[PDB]
């Protein structure tokens, strides 16, 4: 029974000196060993171990990693195990990399956010892909920028970070904890929203350079509720952001005020080559959707297909509201709405300023198949904004007859 | 004291066969043993030592790597080191992986040449991700493609490359070595130029499929200096190209006559999604500046803000310049320029040739906020070059009023 120090190599060096300088591997993030020599490297083959050997991908969340003996008590569940770094170079991550189980069914909320706030705690820029259906049915962490010193209350599943590309190829499932009620009606469901103090009710510190795409889908059937009542603070996406991208997705189902909204000094966000369809639902307490709502400057929102199949949305919504400065809405199709868009001038603290003057707001290329207005001019009485210009060009428009009262029984319209 | 040849396995090997064929490790390149075995592996942790373990990302530029040993005196820095070959199936590298540091301060121009002309030198298409901050303030070598052998002179940072996709999510800094001077008035800063002899003034290798995107920031503004002198030969990229996306990206600072030119032959350019602020100084000796200037065919211009919020880019600029066919500049944003587009009809030797006619330059659907011309047509006079046809529609366009002399002695304008 010898020392590993006392067998020598072709190259004279100790077994020892050699076993040292290993790649080892463990099954799975619980196996990571609590006594390894700082500086030791293992391919760990999956987060949890394999479901089923006989599937494809049998280990998923496999990670190297290097073991900081100096952060062996550091435990994110994701970039650092008990002192085992994650090692990544291009900074390109995936939901089981953090302990997701992207089964389309287990609550992901809390395994989800174990990555996002490491990206955002370390101001890591990168990309999260999905290629995997997940479910999200509990409040997303409450801490670093999601904390609610306002008390708005609202419901939140994803962080979204700065300089992280959300790249979504699978289905994300929203669960019936999202539903509305009249004790908590709110919710922001991927909160690009940054509130630093109780007084900080619209995002003074914008987050940068959002990214939220890819070739998926975002259901929100399951938050569908007849206990949802309308309050204006009901989104998917809330944002105070500096250059937002939303590209690409199909949005589906739910009870929102708006699918998306941005804040007083949001500046260039794009919203393109979506799909927003039956945002609003039949049976809850809403009233009143506007799919985009542009709070900002520089926002351009193209080629996408706004669409209502349900009665309620048929009688009652907008495709795209235009409160501020150079806002563009062209090259969309808008199925059902009774409205397509709103030049909405509001002297308000979450919008225009005293005296502040719109411009260049321009609608465009659109198609629209609508019962109710193409162009609606909105603002408060007797107050002090006022806009410059309007553009409203090229459109193709069709009205067509709403949805009968008998349509409106028989789907159980209610709010 | 055994040989590793004399210790057995449960499989029957020699412990001395399974050392051969055991993935090892070291700490970074320098530790790169120079007696290893033909066909051995080594996992390098990082390209440099960890500056601070305590942090998220400790291990840098870290690599898979095997020996061909009758490559082992070959150290570009970066695909093969002493032998050591790097391993990357999807071809997408990082300038940590070449001994970029990526801190903002340190100067990564040599080390990100290493990468760069690696994928030239032998036909690598692939991508480049930009993810942490980086500094420029020195001669990207003028090997390869970046031979001068026309004697311009022009400065450059980085060697743009055929079939690599450059990615930046970062921000890339510039520093004073870029500043212009009387002694050497010229720029290139991002070059796709390749001139191949002394009589090759325009570029005739064409390079293919250059993009250059990402959702980062390129910062000139340590580059402005009162030295700088009116120069043509002022760009940020000046290519000779087929095939060249540049999107998503803002620009600002500097003093530049261009941000991007074209060359008499290029084919297939698209310009879209950027941020173009403030590209000529007001204290430096230039007075013209036009953002894009477009030769060759096939150029589309579009979905870009332009903006002048300095003096002098609001008293003598244009935000782009139509030299040839089929060049479309639409749904842009012009931002206190005196000028929003020219077509410029020039029969001279690095565009139009005698009797060439210029057919389908198109102007559409932008905003401009301007206080001199909404289309400007120049040519030289007494010359063979003609122009068919230039339309000139829907775009939107309020005159307003160029700063006064009072703002342009307030803010030291000079040239
Ligand atoms: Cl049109």
């Amino acid at each position: 029974t010898r020392s590993a120090d006392k067998v020598i190599d072709e190259s004279g060096a100790t077994q020892q000196e050699l076993n040292n300088h290993s790649v080892q591997h463990v099954e799975t993030v619980a196996d990571l060993p609590t006594n390894a020599k700082d500086g030791a490297v293992l391919y760990v083959k999956g987060y949890y171990k394999p479901t089923n050997l006989a599937l494809a991908k049998p280990y998923k969340g496999g990670s190297t990693r290097v073991y900081v003996a100096q952060r062996k008590d550091e435990d994110d569940g994701f970039l650092c195990i008990r002192g085992w770094v994650l090692q990544s170079e291009t900074s390109i991550y995936t939901p089981h990399m953090s302990g997701c189980l992207c089964d389309g069914t287990t609550d992901d909320t809390l395994n989800f956010d174990k990555l996002m706030y490491a990206l955002e705690k370390n101001n890591i820029a990168g990309k999260v892909i999905i290629n995997d259906d997940m479910f999200f049915n509990s409040q997303c962490p409450r801490i670093g920028k999601l904390i609610d010193p306002v008390q708005f209350n609202e419901k939140n599943a994803i962080r979204l970070v700065s300089n992280v590309d959300l790249e979504i190829n699978a289905t994300l499932n929203f669960g019936p904890f999202f539903a509305g009620s009249s004790t908590q009606p709110r919710c922001n469901i991927l909160s690009a929203m940054y509130r630093e103090d109780v007084n900080d009710w619209y995002g003074k510190n914008r987050h940068e350079n959002i990214k939220v795409y890819g070739t998926g889908t975002l259901d929100f059937t399951q938050t569908e509720s007849p206990n949802a009542v309308q309050d204006g603070y009901r989104w998917i996406i809330k944002a105070s952001v500096k250059g937002m991208e939303v590209y690409g997705l199909t949005f589906k189902g739910g009870d929102f005020a708006n699918a998306i909204q941005t804040s007083k000094t949001s500046e260039h966000i794009r919203i393109y080559g979506n799909t927003f369809s039956n945002l609003m639902s039949d049976k809850s307490l809403l009233h009143d959707h506007s799919t985009i709502y542009c709070i900002g400057k520089d926002i351009k929102v193209h080629d996408n297909v706004f669409e209502f199949t349900n009665v309620k949305g048929r009688l009652n919504a907008c495709a795209c509201e235009l409160h501020g400065s150079e806002q563009w809405f062209y090259k969309n199709v808008v199925r059902g709405y009774p409205n397509l868009v709103f030049s909405a001038i509001l002297r308000t603290d979450q919008s225009l300023d005293e005296n502040e003057v719109v411009y260049d707001q321009k609608a465009f290329d659109n198609t629209a198949f609508i019962s109710r207005s193409a162009l609606g001019y909105w603002s408060l009485a007797n107050k002090s904004a006022k806009l410059r210009d309007l553009e409203f060009y090229d459109n193709t428009v069709t009205f067509i007859e709403a949805p009968t009262l008998a349509q409106y029984t028989s789907a159980g319209v209610r709010g």
